[PDB]
């Protein structure tokens, strides 16, 4: 009759906005409905995540409230992105090794989600998009909502969270000993896992949803302050005939353009499809754009207190504003989603 | 009742195998059906391509036969990719400028379709993929099959052909005066234009085909011998803790993994969508992998005198083999496609 | 039955985006309707402008098309904003004189609309916002659509255009000899004249339209690529306890915050009023934020060939996209507005 | 039906006139009606405020008499504006840090309404206009007269009152912990909160007042001895080609002209709208202008004993005169306003 999907983009530190918006939404539901022990993850039949959105997707899927994840986000964000290595993000340090370390990231998820629970212990469906560097193909960690799935049942949620967050430059690739393969972010293939989220319900979650059409699918995509990347007009008009050193500075501009264009495309097919069935209102996207002055400050991995306050303030402001105006946002929390019982 | 789509990937010189397979298919139809001057582009309701696939798609839709395109490819490939520039791909050359030149590529396209034909003159539907470097969004050049289109009616086909083939490293970005925006290769987004080709029929081509569903859509994807790129196990295991210089070589590994993973993802989406719909013979894919001992010679920008023969030999071989075996391949050419008359 | 208002924001060189969007909006109408010498000012019952939007508003009401105004914009942009003045914008050249001579701007307006035409020689209603520096009140130059108007019937249009474009820091205040009062930029009061444009139709324009309500009013607000200004979170967090030199650098932050908030405020009451009456579709806004990379290049007074291409390219792109999607945008140009007969 | 709005303008210590006039009006109602315990806030259905007007608006809406607010105004004015800081307003002190301190202002507000009352506790509707420096948009703190409001309900009144009084040059920006956003004076967008007051009754307060029209809306805008700021005719004539040293005297003249022009504009559209329906009597404005020699002493932050007497004397003088003459002023205090109960 109705299927609700929560999609979280990958934004690193900017995932604080993703969790602050969800945490602020939890308090609004409790205050207005006079209830208690409200978890944002109980209203969604599928929770899709990618990069830092994947880590929050696993936390909500297990059963933790967004406020608890938000509390762990604040203390851990400084440890995950120390200021000693943020200032050393220059050429010869990057040319020698990846910045930061995976151990602070590993410990943060361990307290957040655990170190033993696997996908077969989850009562909520989840997707953790990632790419397999060993084979070159994208590998999507997910709960066995398909009865015939025999691969992701006994991985461990911490392995999926570490795999999708192992940024190609910001972190070392994550080795899963169970799979004997190395992994990287799902943002390389889908920074906005909202289109692929709709696909899974249509073709794979048929045991639970025998008749699933896009009209009965509602998507609540919470962005991470999506940056609209583009090459500067002066560089394009002046350095078009150059190469690498001037245009496409090292590999940076090629991948960032590749990520942004791919991210835009998946959103475009998501948008283009919905107007075809005239059901655009089913897609609720809650995201904004960083102002130019704030854009140079709020980066992917900036843990400074000033920008952390800005991310928290943006999430609190957007959550309250969109709840008042967007009626479709309020419809996600009218009823609790049925728990996922593996077949 | 039936919709046919031709999808062509991007491989550079390896696109000769795409046109050699189409050229040999044209001769087979003439020999068996006892006809003359058959056009391989007259049996498709929509022709979509990327990079070298886009140039071939534009040429086929303009009315030029695949055999004419085949002989044009042979002579021009030595000019588009000169031996002196191919041999001079040192790091300092790529760091100083872009290898190869855009002038020889411009002449090859001009000699085949012209320099004045626009998308409004074509009698065959066309979908060309490109990346708008000025904005970051993917721009898809197309004929006005949807009457509401008001952007691409007066852009020359040579402008779209040069834009989609503008490889980020192997060519300078193509500047379109009619749009004042710079463009890069369409292979950064949709190197396999198979999934997006079906989407256009179900979204934008609703005028000619009102009741269009994937069950009535047959896709003939002709690959360009694309290798399954992956990071070597020795480099992954030995250098997972390094950066740029060792792991993610400068930027090539990050970009190359991103393209193949996205290309895999779009291919996977098509396969998964078709598998669920219990029809898979609709997707006729004719592609192969280069043997390891021959993969070091057949490069996307290497022509030589043997690689020309090797790609041509594969095209003639695969055209005859799949025609004899794949029954659904023969069903593509059983009837000519209706002409595209813009509304 | 229906009243159409065209609102033009002020952005300096960014008005080239405003005129490029209007230029190809004329071209699309000329194509699809198969007409010639189309005038975009004939479809609007009232044209409202501010700063560079005011100059273009006066030109369109003279009976001239947007394409002719666009051609003069390109040649005069490098003349109104010389590169030598652009490079020398330090504090010593800003505290000693206004930067950018006013004569080059004078000739550009003179060469297009003339030098002797007055507000009584206009067949289209006009609103031009300005700040009367001598009295500290907003002075709104407008055609005598109110029959009791006896103030600006004999003032040259070049004086109103020169007054509304006098940016307080860039262009020195414009002395109107007919009124003996000095004037400054009209963007200090209403940088988005969309809201005040509706007020004029309801309050003063009661002779041409006796029964005017916001329900029967359609507004086509063409933006100026305006940036949503805000103080950087790093500066607010660390330097909120300081004054002037650190926070509110000299005075730039106070004026920019005051103008941006006021522009936001007037935009907000426009949205709230239309939301209350369920006529949100009547307000058609065509604007787009500049990316962070492009923001450092597309400033308010940069007329470099790279920035001009981007502003022209954005206008070219937006005009075609919005025409295809926004049906309400197409409905503006269905019929020509009756000419304004002064009374 | 009838709807009464009380609007209080900002200005700092000149708000003593605003509270003295309200205090004298309270005593007049007691004396002529022969009653006791008269609250001036019980006769208005909405109280709009800004800067010192907003602080008084919160106090009146809390339920406290104007005389009680007036008594604390005289005692706290000296500590809020100490003479040592008032005389030390040289450029080298303003260029280093903001004049005055917000701690005495914090205690003065705390001693009046408290430190724990929130917008959900108020029985009277209220506005608090402010500028969100972190985002650039204007934020309007208000009681939940709209049942869908979810943001300001749990915000302490002392935070909103301190936000609207944060004059950009005089008081440091107020950092709200609950919102993680910095705020500035609300007089940057509305020094005269009268026009926006009428809008709310027609837009947000549609639940308590379904059939609300500007005809049934009566406004009592109490001024703050507002000065009609303008640039000196000698300066505009002698120095019109200079910049930022002789003209604009740094940034002070630009912000002052922008603030006064915006304040003039909002009053202008208020008068124009009321004049349109011939209901100009609905707007009762009780304000005057300081004489030229007196204005050199009575500033926005002058807490001298002589200046306080003049402001108190003017409030007592105007309260008796306007009550005698203005019949519409007497009609305000004829029936107590219905208390506001949140839904
Ligand atoms: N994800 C997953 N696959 C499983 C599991 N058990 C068995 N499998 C099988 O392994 C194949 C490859 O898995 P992958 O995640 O490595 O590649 C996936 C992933 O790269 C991509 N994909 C998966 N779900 C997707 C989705 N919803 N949208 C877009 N792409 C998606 O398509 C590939 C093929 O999916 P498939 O369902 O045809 O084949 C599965 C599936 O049949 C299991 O527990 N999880
Ligand atoms: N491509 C194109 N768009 C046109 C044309 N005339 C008007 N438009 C409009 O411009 C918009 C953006 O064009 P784009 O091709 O640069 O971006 C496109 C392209 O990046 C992508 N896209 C379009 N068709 C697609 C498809 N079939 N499959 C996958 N992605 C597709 O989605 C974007 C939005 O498509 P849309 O149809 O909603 O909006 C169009 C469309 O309404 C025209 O001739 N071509
Ligand atoms: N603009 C204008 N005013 C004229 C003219 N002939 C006589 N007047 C009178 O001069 C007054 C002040 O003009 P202004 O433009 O300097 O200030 C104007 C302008 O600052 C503002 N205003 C006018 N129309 C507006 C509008 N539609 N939206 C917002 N603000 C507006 O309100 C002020 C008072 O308008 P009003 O119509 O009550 O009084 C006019 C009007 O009665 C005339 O030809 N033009
Ligand atoms: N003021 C307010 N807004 C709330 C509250 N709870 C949710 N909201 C929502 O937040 C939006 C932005 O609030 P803001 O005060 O920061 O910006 C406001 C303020 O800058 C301005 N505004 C509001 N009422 C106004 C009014 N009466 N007159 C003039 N401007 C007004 O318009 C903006 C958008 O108002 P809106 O009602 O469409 O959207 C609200 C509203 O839907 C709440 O408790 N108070």
């Amino acid at each position: 009759s109705e299927i609700k999907i929560l999609s979280l983009n990958g934004g690193g530190v900017r995932g604080l906005f993703t969790i602050t918006l969800l945490a602020e939404l939890e308090s609004i539901i409790e205050k207005r409905e006079k209830c208690e022990n409200v978890k944002i993850g109980d209203y969604f039949d599928l929770i899709t995540g990618t990069a830092i959105g994947g880590i929050l997707a696993l936390g909500l899927a297990s059963g933790k409230s967004a406020r608890e994840l938000k509390e762990a986000f604040e203390i851990n964000a400084t440890k995950i992105f120390p200021l000693k290595r943020f200032k050393n993000k220059q050429w010869w340090n990057l040319l020698r090794r990846s910045i930061y370390e995976s151990e602070p990231l590993y410990d943060a998820v361990k307290s957040m989600i655990g170190e033993t629970i696997k996908f077969e212990d989850l009562n909520r469906r989840v997707m953790i998009t990632s790419v397999n560097l060993s084979t070159g193909k994208p590998k999507f960690f997910k709960t066995p909502h398909n009865p015939m799935f025999t691969m992701d049942r006994e991985i461990r949620l911490i392995d999926a969270a570490m795999a999708t967050s192992a940024a190609p430059t910001y972190f070392k690739p994550h080795y899963i000993e169970k799979l004997e393969n190395y992994f990287a972010d799902g943002g390389l293939v889908a920074n906005n896992p909202s289109y692929i989220g709709i696909r899974e319900v249509l073709i794979d979650m048929k045991n639970d949803f025998p008749d699933a059409k896009p009209e009965n699918i509602k998507v609540l995509n919470i962005g991470t302050l999506s940056e609209d990347y583009c090459i500067s007009p002066e560089t394009l008009s002046k350095n078009s005939g150059k190469g690498y050193l001037s245009l496409w500075n090292m590999g940076e501009r090629i991948v960032l353009s590749t990520m942004t264009a791919n991210q835009h495309l998946q959103r475009f097919m998501l948008l283009r499809e919905f107007e075809a069935l005239k059901i655009e209102k089913n897609y609720v996207e809650i995201d904004e754009t960083i102002p130019n002055e704030a854009a140079a400050e709020i980066t992917l991995d900036n843990a400074s207190e000033g920008c952390l306050k800005a991310l928290r303030g943006s999430g609190k402001k957007l959550a309250a504003e969109r709840y008042t105006k967007n009626e479709e946002l309020r419809n996600f929390f009218l009823k609790k989603a049925e728990p996922f019982v593996p077949y």
